[PDB]
């Protein structure tokens, strides 16, 4: 007798989510079911990440409904790498009225897929005299590992290290963003790409 229950997000095939930059440090999924619950009825959610049923009781995640029990949200925060990946909110009935039947309804899971990105940046100084470009390799995002900066350029100068601390265990905003090393260049010849790569993900700046 009840009405039927399921996800309009996420659909069959998931949803990615990405973080605010800016804002790096939490991020907000949230699930939907397609209608809200009659007059008498509600929904109740349970989110999980790794196998494992998260609620209220952990710090870094908080879950509220809607007023209508028709959403879910799940706010994440202190985000790090480590986040990315999977999240599955289940919604199943959670109050039915007196004389309905809801246990042969069954509950639906959606997975969303949390994507936490690392980007890298190369900037110029310009020609200046301190002569010379100085070009620094900048990260924001979610560092994954480690591994310090590694700059190239087809053949071939003075490399600093700026930050060298671990970012690994947070984020780092768009509007904040580290300088991880320093390329100068003393003193045409020079002119052509030159690329930070930190882990997997680089960026490229043309010495013209
Ligand atoms: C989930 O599993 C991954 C892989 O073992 C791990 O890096 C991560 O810390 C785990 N915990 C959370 C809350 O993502």
């Amino acid at each position: 007798t009840p009405p039927s229950l399921t996800l309009s997000s996420p659909p069959p095939t998931g949803l990615p989510v990405s973080p605010d930059l800016s804002q790096p440090h939490s991020v907000t999924l949230t699930c939907s079911a397609a209608s809200p619950p009659a007059r008498g009825y509600q929904y109740q959610w349970q989110w999980r990440r790794n196998g494992t049923l998260l609620s209220n009781t952990h710090t870094r995640f908080s879950i509220t409904p809607s007023t209508n029990t028709q959403s879910s949200s799940l706010v994440i925060s202190g985000l790090r790498y480590s986040d990315a990946g999977d999240y599955m909110c289940t919604v199943e009935y959670g109050v039915c009225p007196d004389g309905v039947d809801c246990s042969g309804t069954t509950p639906v899971t959606g997975n969303i897929h949390l994507d936490l990105p690392l980007i890298v940046e190369v900037d110029s100084s310009g020609l200046v005299a301190r002569e010379v470009v100085v070009l620094t390799c900048e990260v924001y995002g979610y560092p994954r590992d480690s591994s310090p900066p590694m700059w190239s350029s087809p053949g071939r100068f003075n490399i600093t290290p700026r930050y060298t601390g671990t970012l690994s265990n947070g984020s780092v905003s768009s509007s904040d963003k580290v300088a991880l090393s320093q390329l100068t260049i003393f003193n045409v010849a020079d002119e052509g790409e030159y690329t930070c790569s930190v882990a997997g993900e680089s960026a490229s700046f043309r010495v013209d």
